[PDB]
């Protein structure tokens, strides 16, 4: 699609066999999702935004469907107030900003 | 332009006589920058992100050039780690997210 920005750019995602929704966020370097179970080994990380830092679990090579488009990459899990799709996955679906 | 997301989508911004850069951020409702030169009195506001909530300085009716395009609207000054152009101004310059 072509998504205008009068409201938050939220899309349906599928991760871990579950349908969720997430914000398409060109300001986020990495994808961060609310607490859930994912396969494989994780590594502890910190991410910082407005507000300060949070503790997250880093899982690698996770399959996610974004608005019907498959992407595979790193997913961070932790206490974000909203699920966020960052640039590491937006690049895999060929998302662009246009003006 | 049609901007890919392999690196941060930074663009030139001009406010008054000051040339700066800022992140085009579809995940930000509001535009927030770290400093503006001699901008006068502000109105207090709070905003929240990953991390928690911060006090910012709200300024209305600011004329800002964003990647060559003129916008007029609200700019927040506060402790943001990177200057961000949020949706309140992205809509004025006709930006859309595409995939
Ligand atoms: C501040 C940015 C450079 C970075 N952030 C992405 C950003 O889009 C967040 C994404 C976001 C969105 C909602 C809640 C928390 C975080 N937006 C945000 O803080 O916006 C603030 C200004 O406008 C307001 O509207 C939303 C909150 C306020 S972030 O969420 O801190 C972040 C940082 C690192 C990663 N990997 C993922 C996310
Ligand atoms: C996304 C979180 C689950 C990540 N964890 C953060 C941790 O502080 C959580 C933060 C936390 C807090 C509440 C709910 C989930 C996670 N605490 C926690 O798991 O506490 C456990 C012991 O008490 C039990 O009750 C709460 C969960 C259990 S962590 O994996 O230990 C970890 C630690 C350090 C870093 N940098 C990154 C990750
Ligand atoms: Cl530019
Ligand atoms: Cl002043």
């Amino acid at each position: 699609p072509q998504i205008t920005l009068w409201k938050r750019p939220l899309v349906t995602i599928k991760i871990g066999g579950q349908l969720k929704e997430a914000l398409l966020d060109t300001g986020a370097d990495d994808t961060v999702i609310e607490e859930m179970s994912l396969p494989g080994r994780w590594k502890p990380k910190l991410i910082g935004g407005i507000g300060g830092f949070i503790k997250v679990r880093q899982y690698d090579q996770i399959i996610i469907e974004i608005a019907g488009h498959k992407a595979i990459g790193t997913v961070l899990v932790g206490p974000t107030p909203v699920n966020i799709i960052g640039r590491n996955l937006l690049t895999q679906i060929g998302a662009t900003l246009n003006f």
